[PDB]
């Protein structure tokens, strides 16, 4: 208790009524004393134990038969049979497909961060749960990127590796992301392409990358399957869409030579369904314009390009009061929606996202009781209270299936 | 129960946080529920059973504060505030513990943005003011005294504490300084929409309405829990700044202007158990707070279509940025109108710089600094501000500034 929670929106009044936190899971870090909501990772080969996966199956294969409306059916007591057995004589168990394409659906609609939610349920799954090996992973993800791509029409995906078992035998993707720009740290200090990846840069290196030491450079793809040490492939350049960055008004800005890639791909999550742990789930979806405009290009530990476009701008720089920053970045972030329009590629803007996520989860409170939102993330870099999520009371909350953060995989991994 | 740490992610730097130890009010989370983007989590007088260890405590933290903990005098507070409320089932706070008390809620206060400044803070001690006339007293000299022909000096006014619910003093206004908000014919609003009920309020009590744009609201002041009356602020004490932009000359043709002190005045001040239920509390202004939310909230001012029109840009499709671009102008000509008015402001980088530097005393003498990221972040160019990349942890210090009913929902008239 208490069963019922109400969240209001102070610019339109508009109340709703919360009863999924009923179902909430895992800790939030959270406790009556302190609130922990602007902590980014709160929360071994160590692995479930029959006791501990009995229960989690159970609980996920009920929520499933619910779905389908066929909660108590034979079938669904015929299931929970069948994996009890799996899990009393194999310790673990394995999803059907139609369960595998739930759990996936519903650990994207459970994404407490993600804006752009209201697409969860049109989500194409790639079953990948018979690749072996290293090569088998990257015949996997080139696909994976060919389909989601789409020539500029993206279209969001997910697939899914063998889980994890004992814990030393896990497919990993070292990637963050499946496609991302190098970065090379020079010896007096200075960093060319992307600062964030410096230290994949070197792994890769180490691993025997021969980078072009370019601006950007896209990464190889590191890949460990079955718990092997990680193999490089070279994703062929053919599938990553890129996109130069002009701008409408600003002749100049062309000569700032900025492009980024097309697809945002996450591979570095854990997906968890019915207690079964996935390490290695890419998953793409198509960007909203403020990642690239406000965070990739404008954080100081980024391509950090604010200054060099307000010099270009003549914007007086010398105080802050002038607002020269926040200048720059308004026409940094039109140009970028400039760009991949132009290109037909796949791009939301800020206004548009948070616009559908209201209207989604205003579906979600009806239809189903709740929607888990993280105020923190759901709220744009730039321009938040002028989105109608500014507004928005949101709760955060922990339902299962879902995607979690792991480890970085050179942390753990045992080098044979 | 452990030592604490947040990170910056954008310089790396790590705090550890030992301060939450001392916190005892709920934040209103739970270990399954997150409640930080809610704006008020969940005869309010307590008994004396209640009263005692409250005031024990923060008479324990204020004899600790001044290096005298345990002291002859802190033994003798104790039992002379242990005998008060025995006698009278409350007590009275000396001067300094007011001051003390008043200050030390503003730096608990997790979600200001402007707690660099807490201990330069004007105290005035109303607490011997018994009606209306005199609260209207006190406030004209805070507002002059904070006014200061535009530098602008933080203070706050503290009027006699809650004791039976029934005799409670309480200024209705929001703000000290807020223009009037008109209900029109056709169903629109002139003026400021955010106080279209005061602005009622006060109509159905003898005020004439201007029925102007920007109208300064009279004061509605209650004393001791009678109704409460209205009072003029002399118009020489309001001071105002016509907004106009550095670029565009079109600007001033606008007509906008805004009032040079923000006033908080609808808080309840909390010290040692004790209610202050009315406390009005000012400093100075932000930029965004203007010129993001009080001029471009869509149940606000609302002015971005028409900037964004005399800027003759493409308001056809959202992905144009005509909404952000117009923002930024808005706050520029802000920010530009009071620095060449001389009057009190501060631009929102460099009031999160200050509060990173602030974050890094507190740490530092005190263990911790409560801070409420929701808040704390500015409401437009979020991530080119450092506090976006700052992790923040938010509890519940005493003393502090809570909220409260809103005056005309509780108050039975006669
Ligand atoms: C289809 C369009 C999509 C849009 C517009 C979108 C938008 C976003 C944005 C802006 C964020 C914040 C990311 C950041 O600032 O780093 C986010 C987070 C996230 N998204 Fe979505 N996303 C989309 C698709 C997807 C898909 C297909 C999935 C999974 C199947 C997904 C799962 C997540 C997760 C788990 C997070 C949290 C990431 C983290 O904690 O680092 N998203 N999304
Ligand atoms: C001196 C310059 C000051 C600046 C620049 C400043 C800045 C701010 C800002 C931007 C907010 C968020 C306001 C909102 O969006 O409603 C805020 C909130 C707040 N401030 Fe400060 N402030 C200052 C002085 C003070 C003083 C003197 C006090 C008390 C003695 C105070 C106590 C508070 C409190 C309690 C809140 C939270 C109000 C709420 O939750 O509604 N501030 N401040
Ligand atoms: C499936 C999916 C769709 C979309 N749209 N976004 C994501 C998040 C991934 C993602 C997020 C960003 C924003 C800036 C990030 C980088 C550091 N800061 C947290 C920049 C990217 F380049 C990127 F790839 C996932
Ligand atoms: C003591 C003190 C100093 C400073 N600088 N700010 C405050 C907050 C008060 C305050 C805050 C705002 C923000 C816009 C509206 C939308 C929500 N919020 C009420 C608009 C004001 F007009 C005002 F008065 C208090
Ligand atoms: C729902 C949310 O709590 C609400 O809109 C908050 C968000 N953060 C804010 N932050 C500030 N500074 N001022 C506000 O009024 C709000 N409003
Ligand atoms: C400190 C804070 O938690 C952190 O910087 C968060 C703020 N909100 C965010 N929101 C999004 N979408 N992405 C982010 O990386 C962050 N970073
Ligand atoms: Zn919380």
């Amino acid at each position: 208790c208490p069963r019922f929670l109400k969240v209001k929106n102070w610019e339109t009044e508009v109340v709703l009524t919360d009863t999924l936190h009923l179902k909430s899971t895992l800790e939030t870090g959270c406790t009556e004393y302190i609130c922990m909501g602007s902590i980014m990772h709160p929360s071994p080969e160590d692995v479930a134990t029959k006791d501990q996966l009995f229960p989690l199956a159970k609980e996920f294969i009920d929520q499933y038969y619910s779905s389908i409306k066929r909660f108590g059916s034979k079938a669904h007591m015929e299931r929970l049979e069948e994996v009890n057995k799996e899990i009393d004589t194999t310790s673990t168990y394995q999803l059907k497909d139609t369960e595998l394409i739930y759990g996936a659906k519903h650990a994207w609609r459970n994404a407490s961060r993600c804006v752009g939610r209201i697409q969860w349920s049109k989500l194409q799954v790639f079953d990948a749960r018979d690749c072996t090996t290293a090569h088998g992973m990257f015949n996997y993800i080139c696909n994976h990127v060919k389909y989601a791509t789409n020539k500029g029409n993206l279209r969001s995906a997910i697939t899914i590796f063998p889980q994890r078992t004992d814990g030393k035998h896990d497919f990993r993707v070292w990637n963050s992301q499946l496609i991302r720009y190098a970065g090379y740290k020079q010896p007096d200090g200075s960093t060319l392409g992307d600062p964030a990846n410096v230290q994949f840069t070197e792994i890769c290196i180490q691993q025997g990358w021969k980078p072009p030491r370019g601006r950007f450079d896209v990464l190889p793809l590191l890949l460990q399957a079955n718990g092997n040490d990680p193999e490089l492939f070279q994703i062929p350049p053919e599938l990553v869409l890129e996109v130069p960055i002009r701008h409408p008004k600003f002749e100049w800005f062309k000569d700032l030579g900025l492009k980024w890639y097309g697809l945002p791909a996450v591979s570095n999550m854990l997906l968890e369904i019915g207690g079964l742990e996935f390490s290695a789930c890419p998953f793409s979806g198509w960007y909203m314009g403020t990642e690239i405009g406000v965070r990739d290009y404008c954080d100081n530990s980024r391509y950090n390009i604010l200054e060099e476009v307000a010099k270009k701008m003549n914007l007086d720089m010398r105080k802050t009061s002038s607002l020269w920053k926040d200048q720059a970045l308004v026409e940094i972030n039109i140009a970028v929606l400039y760009s991949f329009q132009s290109d037909k590629v796949t791009i939301v803007d800020h206004h548009s996202a948070t616009e559908s996520f209201i209207k989604h989860m205003e579906n979600e409170y009806r239809c189903r009781g709740g929607c888990p939102a993280d105020w923190v993330w759901i709220v744009p870099p730039m321009s938040g209270s002028i989105t109608p999520v500014f507004h928005q009371e949101m709760l955060n909350y922990r339902l299962t299936p879902s995607f979690e953060y792991q480890p970085d995989p050179w942390n753990t991994h045992v080098w044979k």
